[PDB]
């Protein structure tokens, strides 16, 4: 009944609707979902309907860049938002640039949910 790796998810991959997609949002949100302490190198957070990202896992099932055979990647483009840390210091305020994109996401299921997103993607 524990679904706090879904949620988990949700937390660190999903904004539904972005007020915008530049530096100015990634350094926000990032502070905002929990990300800046330490400094996060990369994140990337998916936009759009929340049912789209769970469908994701009954699609093309493909192996996991680490290896696990638990992967799924998307049928249709998702409008993404990647957010690289400038510099390097994990020391805060972490300063972010964003580059905004529109494609295909792999995310690692369990049981029907998303609960990693092959990030190694987005570098």
């Amino acid at each position: 009944q524990d679904n706090s790796r879904y949620t988990h998810f949700l937390t660190q991959h999903y904004d539904a609707k972005p007020q915008g997609r530049d530096d100015r949002y990634c350094e926000s949100i990032m502070r905002r979902r929990g990300l800046t302490s330490p400094c996060k190198d990369i994140n990337t957070f998916i936009h759009g309907n929340k049912r789209s990202i769970k469908a994701i896992c009954s699609q093309k099932n493909v192996a996991c860049k680490n290896g696990q055979t638990n992967c799924y990647i998307s049928k249709s483009s998702f409008q993404v938002t990647t957010c690289k840390l400038h510099g390097g210091s994990p020391w805060p305020p972490c300063q972010y640039r964003a580059t905004a994109g529109f494609r295909n996401v792999v995310v690692a299921c369990e049981n029907g949910l998303p609960v990693h997103l092959d990030q190694s993607i987005f570098r």
